[PDB]
């Protein structure tokens, strides 16, 4: 092969590669995105549950 | 210039991996307080049982 061909193969499987790394950080982000909104969901659900608790005490 | 190329991409190699290290340890402390929060949330169910069959 010509030296032209072999510079566009090693662009391109540089640029595979750069992609696939984009990738994983792009999964790491979404991760982190979904454990952000369950810890949101949980603080939400555990302040909730404080008032809960403070109304069956005073019932009591 | 290559040697200088070379040197140039590995030092942005290293910065790149570093991150990606500190994403890695965001994202365990998170799956940490997750847990932590979920503990908290049974014990709390616990003692909301225990005030309504205490009533």
């Amino acid at each position: 092969g010509s030296v032209k061909l072999e510079m566009e193969m090693v662009t391109q499987q540089y640029e595979k590669a750069k992609a696939i790394q984009d990738e994983q950080l792009e999964r790491l982000t979404q991760i982190c995105q979904e454990q952000g909104f369950e810890i949101r969901q949980l603080r939400a659900h555990l302040a909730q549950q404080d008032l809960d608790l403070a109304a069956e005490r005073e019932a009591a």
